[PDB]
């Protein structure tokens, strides 16, 4: 069919360090995709993206290189970032946060199951489709932590300070999986309180010290119900060897608490 390979770039969705993300619309089919334009890092992001296929991971359609510029054809998520669904200093309804947290765990289980660590889980990297389905986005900082069933310990300092695990700041080497678990716990905190608990998880940070001293009568913890707060007490554990694993997060009481109705389907009476 002539013209199927032509895409019109209709609007800028976001701009940053990389370059820009544009909304692309197919000339013939009107299919909408997100095009990530990176002017030469990208080689590892494309290589990790080629391994991915899960309903809670941003789809990779392909890549095109035009000189020194790489074009990443990625899933268009019309709901934008989870970040904008979080009301400052409030959060969001607890059943919405639980559903997003379930979907976040499904995505992370998938990535860890294929030996991939995202290393930068935050609400800006969690996108929502038209049906409010969560998708893990941007694999620019991602790496392989398990290869030929052999675990590789990490030492590289990366992520975003309010979401990083304390072992990344205190230890030379650390296991990849507990780091992503920790950042998921900070995401859950943000969804339920509309605020980040600390600037970084270090002894010099007063808010982090208060949490370790179990001062849950302070913000953000006082805004969180005791059932999701008991889960946060198991995720936000300083020792990564004692920190809860994803199989045990799936056994948590709040994680399994019936709270949300399914999407309202159209109905009529008489
Ligand atoms: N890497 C990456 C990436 C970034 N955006 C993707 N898809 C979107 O549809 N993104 C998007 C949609 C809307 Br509506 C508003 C903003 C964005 N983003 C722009 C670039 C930053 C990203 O966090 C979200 C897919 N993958």
């Amino acid at each position: 069919v002539p013209f199927v390979e032509d895409w019109d770039l209709v609007q800028t969705l976001g701009e940053g360090a990389y370059g820009e993300v544009q909304l692309a619309v197919n000339r013939v089919t009107e299919e909408a995709v997100a095009v990530k334009i990176v002017d030469m890092n990208i080689k590892k992001e494309i290589c990790i993206n080629k391994m991915l296929n899960h309903e809670n991971v941003v789809k990779f359609y392909g890549h095109r290189r035009e000189g020194n510029i790489q074009y990443l054809f990625l899933e268009y998520c019309s709901g934008g970032e989870l970040f904008d669904r979080i009301e400052p200093d409030i959060g969001m309804p607890e059943p919405d946060a639980q559903r997003f947290f379930h979907q976040l765990m499904a995505g992370v289980v998938y990535l860890h199951g294929i030996g991939i660590t995202h290393r930068d889980i935050k609400p800006e990297n969690l996108l929502l489709d038209e049906r409010d389905n969560l998708k893990i986005s941007d694999f620019g900082l991602a790496t392989v932590f398990r290869y030929n069933n052999r675990e590789r310990l990490l030492n590289k300092m990366c992520g975003t300070l309010p979401y990083v695990a304390p072992e990344l700041l205190k230890r030379r080497e650390f296991h990849a999986e507990p780091v992503d678990v920790w950042s998921c716990g900070i995401v859950l905190t943000a969804m339920l309180a509309g605020e980040l608990p600390w600037d970084q998880p270090s002894d010099s940070c007063q808010e982090y010290s208060d949490w370790k001293e179990k001062k849950t009568y302070l913000n953000p913890w006082k805004k969180i119900d005791s059932a999701p707060l008991a889960l946060l007490h198991k995720i936000l554990v300083e020792n990564p060897s004692a920190r809860i694993t994803i199989p045990d997060i799936k056994k948590d009481r709040w994680y399994n608490k019936p709270l949300k109705k399914g999407a309202k389907r159209p109905r009529v009476t008489s």
